[PDB]
């Protein structure tokens, strides 16, 4: 895999685990959407687009002793398809702080990561509720 | 001896060595008096007072073919005793600086110890030249 090239960073497994926690726990607090919209997946890193059905039509339900009908299907009004954008924000960690951690043991302040996590989750909510014109999404 | 203690102190040997060196090296820099005047002793910590002889007077001296006379004696114009005071100054090494050394690695700020050394050497200098009024010493 290794697009997420965490081997090349200096941060040790503890510093990664604390960055991941400081991201996840900031997402959990910040997001409104995942409180009312259920997650699908995660699908995988490589999936660029999803085909999905629109079930915009109401239809009857079958009720019989035995099952002698076939009209009681659900059929997609259309198979739409949507591309998955990237939401991203970047933060620096100054090299001195890594040196302080690795020698003195004064640990990395991951709040830069948590602030990036917030500025991404805010955009995720903005995309979900308001859509996005230029990606051609709808919300 | 062992009126002092090295062992209940928090310092390791290398810290005692740096403190003592910073003391001796500030004394040598500051003890002008021990350049012009010879040290009697150091006799030891136990010595409290010393008897000494003063030869302020002048006397006749013997010149004879046989040496019959015995008036010609070296008479101490006064014989006296002086008490050795303590010259002292206290320097305080903060617990946080020991903690930073023992964990982080920043060496001890022994500059306080050097400044105590200087204030002692200057008090010895002031004693030798000007004399302490309360002790009734002569400078």
């Amino acid at each position: 895999m290794d697009f997420l090239d965490r081997n090349a960073a200096p941060l040790n497994e503890g510093e990664w685990q604390r960055i991941d926690e400081a991201v996840v726990s900031t997402a959990r607090r910040t997001l409104v959407a995942r409180r009312i919209i259920d997650v699908l997946g995660p699908l995988g890193s490589g999936v660029y687009s999803i085909p999905y059905s629109v079930f915009s039509g109401k239809s009857p339900t079958g009720i019989d002793m035995v099952g002698e009908n076939e009209e009681f299907v659900v059929e997609a009004s259309r198979r739409a398809t949507i591309n998955l954008p990237i939401l991203y924000k970047d933060f620096k960690i100054m090299w001195r702080d890594v040196e302080a951690d690795r020698h003195l043991g004064l640990p990395i302040d991951v709040s830069t990561a948590a602030v990036a996590g917030n500025f991404v989750a805010v955009q995720e909510d903005h995309l979900i509720f308001n859509g996005n014109v230029e990606l051609g999404h709808d919300g």
